[PDB]
Order: C-alpha cells, then sequence, then structure tokens
C-alpha cells in the first residue's frame, strides 16, 4: 500500500514533485538535495533485510548520491546482494555519476536502479558520455512513468487521513525515455 | 495511507506474525534466529532531514539482532545531524547485547535510541535487571509495546497481500502482557 | 574569416562551434558577431568577425566586452547580433544585464542553436530578467545556419562550397523555440 | 555589409570609398579593415568592418585607432590591414606612428588606392617614417578592389579600363620613395 514517511506541508502531489521533490546537481556551489530510496538485500541462509526511506537537506555541501553512500549505505556485507532503487528529480551530474561508477565498481553484491523524473543537461556531450558510462558499469537507468510519481507519493510521502496526475506528466515520461533510449543505445 | 509493508509472509493473522516470526531465538552459540523492525529520524540543523524504516531477520545469524544492526545497517553516523532510532524487538536485549548497546551509545553522543520489547527477556535474572538499568544510564529509552504499537508494526512493515483491505485481529492477551511487562520494567528502571 | 579544416557544416556547427557555458573550469569557448553603429550625422560603423579558445578563463559573452567591444561612444547607436551554440549561463546573464544597463544606446541580440539548462528555474529566471533588460533573445532556424556558414565560415576555395543541412535542423528548432517562448514571455 | 545604391564598383570607389577633407574639422571619411589577433595558446581572433562619416572631425585613420581598436589585448597579437582610397596624410602618419611606437605587438598593413599628394616632399618624409614605424605599405592592385567590393559591399566584378596602369603607376612612385 504505503506508509508515511517524508513529513511535508504541500498538499498537491504536482507541488511537491515540481519544488520540494527537486534534487540540484549543479556542477558547482552548495545547493539543495533529496532523494528517496528503497534498499532490499537477500543471503542465501535466511537472511533478509529490506528497509526503505529518504534523505533531503537545504544546503548540502555533497549530492544526493554522495550522502547516500557515506551515511546511508556506508558498507555491504558480502554475504548478502543488495538491490537498491533510487527516485531524483533527475539524472545525475557527470561527477556524481563516475562516484557511482567507482562504487558499483567496488561492490559487485550491489545492484542499483535510478529512476528519475527528467534527464539533466541531457543535450551535453559530457553527460551523455558519463551516462553510458554508467549504464556500462551495470546501473540501469529509466525515466519515471506516471506509476512511478504515484507509487512515491503514496509510499513515500507521508499521509494523515487519492493522487492526481498533472498537465503533462505522461508526454514529459514518453518525451525523456525517447532521448535517454537514443543515448543509451 | 495507514502504512506500505516491506515484510513478506505467509501468516495472514498477526498473532502468529508476532508469535512466530517476530520471534528471537538463540537455538546456539552462533546460530540463533534474528528479527529486528526498526525507524530512523535524523535531522541536521539547516534543511538536512533524514527518515527510513526497515528490519532485520535471519534464521542461522552469528550474533543478536541487536549487534546486526549497528555493524550493518547504521555502521557510520553523520556528526552534524541529530539521529533518533526506535525499534521494535520480541523482547528486551540480553546482558551481552545491552552492554553492545551501551558501548555505541557512549561514542555517539548524537545518536539517541528508543527500544518498544513485546516482551522483557528474562527479567528474573538480576544480571538482566542490572543490564535495563545500566541501559537506562546510558540514556537509552525503554518501554513496553503497547496493543497500538503491535498494530503499528503491522501495518507498517508488513506487507499485507490486498493492499488497503485489512484491519487488524489483536490476540486475548495483548493488555494482559503490556500491563504485565510495564509493572516490571519500572520497577527495575525506578 | 573563420579558418577551419570541417568541411561538412553539421560537423562544424556541433563540434567547433560548440561554447561551453559550464558554471565552473576553464572550458572552451566560441563567438561569431555582428556589429552596426548607426549616428545622426553620417557616422556608420559596420564590422563583423568571431571569437573562439580552447581554454579560455572567461567566457564568450565576457570576452566580448573585454576586448572587442570595450567601450562605446554616446553619439552612436549600436546594433550588436549574436551567434553562439547556447543560451548563457545564469552569471553572464547578470554580466550582459550589468552592460545594457550602463549603455543604452545599445541594443543587443542574441541567436543560439539551442537552449542551455533551460529546465533549471536559475537558468529561467535569467533568461526572464535578461528579456526585461531590453535582451532579444531568439532560437536559431536553418536560414541562421546557413546564414553563419555562408558569411563567417571561410570557404575552404572562393566560390566553391554550400550548405547541406541535417536531419534535425528543423525539429531541434522548433522544440527550443517553444520553449523559449514559454519561459520568457 | 556597406550598403550603397550604386551598382557599379568603378563608381563606388570613385565616390563612396573616396576621403575628402572639406574643412579643417569636417571631412567625409571612409575606410574598409581586416582583424587578425592570434594569442598563441588557443586564442584566435578575426574580424573585418568599414567606417564611414560625411562630417567627421577627423580623419578616417583617427578615427580608427580611437573608437574601433582602442584597446589591444597585450598577450594577443594583432595584424590590422586597411583597405583605404589614399594613402594618410603627414599628420596622420605620424599618429599611425605613435600608436605603432606604443603597441609592440601591433603590426600594420595598409592598402592604399592611390598615393596622397606623393610630390610634396612632406609627404615623402611621412611614408618613409611610416616604413620606419614598421608600418607595411602598398598599392591596391585590380584584385584588391575586387577583393573589397565581394567581401564588404553587400552585393545584389568590372573593372575598369585604368584599373591596372593606376596601381602600376602609383606603385613605382611608392617604391621610390621608400627604397
Ligand atoms: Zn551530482
Ligand atoms: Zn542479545
Ligand atoms: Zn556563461
Ligand atoms: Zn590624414
Amino acid at each position: 500500500s504505503g506508509g508515511g514517511m517524508i513529513v511535508t506541508g504541500e498538499r498537491l502531489p504536482a507541488n511537491f514533485f515540481k519544488f520540494q521533490f527537486r534534487n540540484v546537481e549543479y556542477s558547482s556551489g552548495r545547493n539543495k538535495t533529496f532523494l528517496c530510496y528503497v534498499v532490499e538485500a537477500q543471503g542465501k541462509g535466511g537472511q533478509v533485510q529490506a528497509s526503505r526511506g529518504y534523505l533531503e537537506d537545504e544546503h548540502a555541501a555533497a549530492h544526493a548520491e554522495e550522502a547516500f553512500f557515506n551515511t546511508i549505505l556506508p558498507a555491504f556485507d558480502p554475504a548478502l546482494r543488495y538491490n537498491v532503487t533510487w527516485y531524483v528529480s533527475s539524472s545525475p551530474c557527470a561527477a556524481c555519476a563516475d562516484r557511482i561508477i567507482k562504487t558499483l565498481s567496488k561492490t559487485k553484491n550491489l545492484r542499483l536502479l535510478i529512476l528519475v523524473g527528467r534527464l539533466f543537461m541531457w543535450e551535453e556531450p559530457e553527460i551523455q558520455a558519463a551516462l553510458k558510462k554508467l549504464k556500462e558499469a551495470g546501473c540501469k537507468l529509466r525515466i519515471m512513468k506516471p506509476q512511478d510519481f504515484e507509487y512515491v507519493w503514496q509510499n513515500f510521502v507521508e499521509q494523515e487521513e487519492a493522487f492526481q496526475p498533472w498537465e503533462d506528466i505522461q508526454e514529459n515520461f514518453l518525451y525523456y525515455e525517447e532521448k535517454l533510449a537514443d543515448i543509451l543505445k
């Protein structure tokens, strides 16, 4: 179904995902960050761990990608296989991509799936090169579809007591799915 | 709206889930059934907020749930953020686990722990009563899970198969248990 | 006036014509321009040229007002026109706004091949303030590329060449034209 | 870039391209130029424009260095080329020399259509001193008029009977004056 977690004042989904859900990836400065996640680890022996949460900052020094591997998921035990899933407003920056690539390369027992609301500086060749290397590192990257936003809303956004799509929730998806596919293949 | 779910079991009755699955048992020295539910809330004064909720479970764990948590779930702590952890276990920690908890609570001052146990693990042992008291000394908050707590864990951790179409079926001695263990923990801690 | 090895227009505008606006570092820069000053008295000045750098410390926008057009004489009215690969960065925008504000007798028209970080709110705010400063910003259409090619690119051999359009020359323009408009007005 | 209602280059270079000083501070100015700056390091600069006035207080030569290229990037090496109707006067030559003297990273090339009062001994002195300052002077060849016509005049060639004869004529005069 979906439980509480993120406490916010915004009531409308469209407003939440368009403002509060924003995660700045500007190559410079220390802007704001936001990121929801899901972790599920399986171990051949009856060992199972599945947590879920989120992280945000008004003026974080490090980007969401960094903070995650620095305080949320510091180390992994070899005996387990992790299936991490991220939900961010846009694709990572060139630098962050490299950081993710070096992490996945050190942790073979870690599978990562990043679902983005839209692409970030997709037209730039630097970003495109980083996304390819990222896909080559085994990191599966996809665009968030209407069902995804609804999922995040009902499962990550705390309620107290019905999701509602907006303007071009479907057209934005299809657009970026095409662009992400062209570059990745 | 009531809750999502990350735990999957074939048990449809909560009375059974909290009797078997939720249970913690040490068969042998390095072979014990572990199970622990938790919630993390971190505020770092500056817009930086952190929140999550998960669980752990093993059938051949070499260590108890309490040890497994601080060794893989929250190994690191952001000195900037103020952590507020809440656990949901079947029974209070043992003498050894209490120490680990105390030593960790001693190291990180930005960490605050709340343990909600379903029952008191061997409260008759004077060694156990000593741990509970020292645990409170370290600043750890201990409480007996109230009937509302079991319902909370059930609707926010256990994945409902039919989505939002099921309430909560408490067991006959759900209150006597709480009341019973509340009196005990009280005498011990104060 | 521009001496290059590239023969095909598509290749030129997609690589050699690129002007990096990355908020940080000292990347490459490129910029073609046109200047026309009129003065009530028979005074007329009309020059045309371009500027480029492999690793410039300042962006094209800066270099222009620091060495190409340092000062303006009040008795004249300038009609400057730029031709760059993408729209300016937030910082550069401010620089352009402060310049236009000091030189009332300066009109600026910036024609861009595409938008840069258009989706970011920081960039959108800068573009509006830019339009409010009197700076007219528009997207380059097929005719524009052809113009720049035949007028700024030195022909391999005087009277022995032609412009060749590329697959998405129209679709790309129509996309950013619609985007720039939405944000601007 | 240049726009005129003259369809024949023979007329454009006879009237419009001409430079005349009616009075002390009122003279018809007109100058075509090209700028090429290389700053060893990937930094390249190139442009081409022109100047024209009907009531200019100064000559085209003065107007250029005072508004067109007031500043010079000490890093870049400048290569300027002018296309004027006549060689500079005694006064203008000095300005040119003084400027060429200040900026050592500047190299000038003046392509004149004819020699401005080459008979004056004062003028012959300026031309020589101009070469001393490192300035390169040359008489516009028939090819030059065609170059300026198809790269400066916004059209849409046609040489005149004496186009070659004039070049040769002033070419010899200029030579005897310098070396
Ligand atoms: Zn980043
Ligand atoms: Zn224990
Ligand atoms: Zn810029
Ligand atoms: Zn003169």
